[PDB]
DNA sequence: TAGACCTGGAC
DNA sequence: CGTCCAGGTCTA
């Protein structure tokens, strides 16, 4: 009871509410499907990470949002750190208002939307965001999760151990932008993005400006912050987007990949009008075709269909 | 605008 | 067992 993982029956009373249907958020269409790399059910219904530098366990009943924080003297989580959770979730968002909004101008996603309710955006650090994401281009999320897991177990703080899992916090610009990292990266199998990863650390502390630099494109443009990000190794137009819209505040962005293409040739029968195959300026032209659809949410609304396709 | 590219399940 | 493919990016 004491050790390992809990569970919402396990230890009652280190559990704490946060109103929340079902409707609003789905932990398994949203955690796995992505958007972080950081979370694992490592028991059924239950997902635990790290969120706010902390460890927690999070469940959900048809009403409900359970939360659990591994910080000494457990203790269910306080109202203030609750709130982090909230944050996180971006609960302040409502995905019904959403759904319907998109529903009514787009038959197809009224469709596959009703079988696919509380896909939302997670509200990401930019740091972990940004290096997650350069790990992710040409690879699958199977592999990205472990990459990230490795990185920050070898460069993040330790924070606690449940059961056989050592949790760590996600690793700082200066561990990342540390001597020999890329070497300790490609024995950890990151391959080439190893170095981008050593790379845009350095770009960022010696030529932009810290920390800071990055936290500023939060209160920046869409257009102008997509554009800052790209200038990193390793950083292209989707991991680009993939940012903006996950931890710059920017729901209008969205990322085309392969998956968006055959979605989009697939269910709107779109094809490019201004190349005839994907490439920077049929990529363009696809984000634009699906802002004007859905509008200034578009990058949810392609979530819903990109964590819903399989 | 065509490959070159780390890695490991899936074909 | 060689060939693909994954939330692509980068370069003659
Ligand atoms: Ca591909
Ligand atoms: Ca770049």
């Amino acid at each position: 009871s004491e050790f390992g993982h809990r569970t919402l029956a396990s230890t009652p009373a280190l559990w704490a509410s946060i109103p929340c249907p079902r409707s609003e958020l789905r932990l398994d269409l949203v955690l796995p499907s992505g958007q972080s790399f950081r979370w694992r059910e490592q028991s059924p219904a239950h997902w635990s990470g790290v969120l706010a530098d902390q460890v927690w366990t999070l469940t959900q009943t048809e009403e409900q949002l359970h939360c659990t924080v591994y910080r000494s003297q457990a203790s269910r989580p306080t109202p203030d750190e609750l709130e982090a959770v909230r944050k996180y979730f971006q609960l302040d968002v409502t995905l019904a208002q959403l759904y319907h909004h998109w529903g009514s101008v787009d038959s197809h996603f009224q469709e596959v939307a009703q079988k696919f309710q509380g896909v939302r955006l997670l509200r990401q650090d930019p740091i972990e965001c940004l290096f997650s994401f350069i790990c992710s281009s040409n690879n699958n999320i199977a592999r990205i999760t472990g990459m990230v897991e490795r990185l920050c177990q070898a460069f993040g703080p330790r924070l606690i151990q449940l059961d056989d899992v050592t949790y760590h916090g996600f690793p700082s610009l200066q561990a990342l932008a540390g001597p020999e990292v890329e070497a300790h990266l490609r024995k950890l199998g990151l391959g080439y993005r190893a170095r981008y990863v050593s790379a845009s650390a350095r770009a960022i502390l010696e030529e932009q400006g810290g920390l800071a630099w990055l936290q500023q494109l939060r209160e920046s443009s869409y257009e102008e912050a997509h554009k800052a990000l790209c200038i990193l190794p390793g950083v292209g137009t989707k991991v680009a987007d993939c940012i903006c819209l996950m931890a710059l505040d920017k729901p209008q962005a969205v990322p085309v990949d392969v998956h968006m293409w055959h979605i989009a040739q697939r269910d709107y029968s779109w094809h490019p009008t201004t190349a005839k195959g994907p490439c920077p300026q049929t990529n363009k032209e696809l984000g634009n075709f699906f802002r004007s659809l859905w509008g200034p949410y578009a990058g949810w609304a392609f979530a819903v269909l990109f964590s819903a396709d399989l």
